[PDB]
RNA sequence: GAGUAGUUCAGUGGUAGAACACCACCUUGCCAAGGUGGGGGUCGCGGGUUCGAAUCCCGUCUCGGGCGAAAGCCC
RNA sequence: GGGUGCGAUGAGAAGAAGAGUAUUAAGGAUUUACUAUGAUUAGCGACUCUAGGAUAGUGAAAGCUAGAGGAUAGUAACCUUAAGAAGGCACUUCGAGCACCC
């Protein structure tokens, strides 16, 4: 949902420090596009499905990007609430 | 008059030069640079003159160009 | 404020390598090669020998081709010492603008 995206409080935009934040799991919701490379993706949602947190599948990654308030599009984004 | 190496130019009778690129090693992270080493050329082509022709002579082709009624000529 | 190129398929900062390497030296060492030079005088042109070639003049010996052999320095290669860097991808965190043009 690119709702709950472009709304919320704390956020976190990139794959990198999507993955460092599951890494101590301050993180309420993940966000995934489907667009975008699965070896980048199957890497977060892993860990997300691992750690018991909710994963959501998105189609493209540049409105994501563009919900996060960024300018050119966000392969994962998490909400860190 | 122009024509020579991949290319840009030189070379005005003593066997073909420079850079830039292609290649090797330095240098296995991948490069790039760099430093060395190396390779490559019917000088447009065939004659001719000469010990010898990228040079000069004649023929020939292309192209630029100019004279011309043209065929042709000049650089 | 205007115009493009790129950026969560990771901008840009930083570190880490890179590396005590490439290199400038101060030497040491005295072979490999690399290139440079062969008194005068003929002579445009000459390290020496071999083999061919091919040769007009000058010449004791000539310009092509292939080997082989000599001393002079200058190199780069093994050491030692003192100095001794660096850009990009990729690593490693921070994580969003960087670059060129009026």
């Amino acid at each position: 949902s690119y709702d709950k995206v472009s709304q919320a409080k704390s956020i976190i935009i990139g794959t990198k420090q999507t993955v460092k934040a599951l890494k101590r799991g301050s993180v309420k919701e993940v966000v995934v596009a489907k667009d975008a490379d699965p070896i980048l993706t199957s890497s977060v949602v892993s860990l997300a499905e691992d750690q018991g947190i909710s994963v959501s599948m998105v189609e493209s990654m540049k409105k994501l990007g563009k919900a996060c308030g960024i300018e050119v599009g966000a392969a994962a984004v998490a909400i860190i609430l």
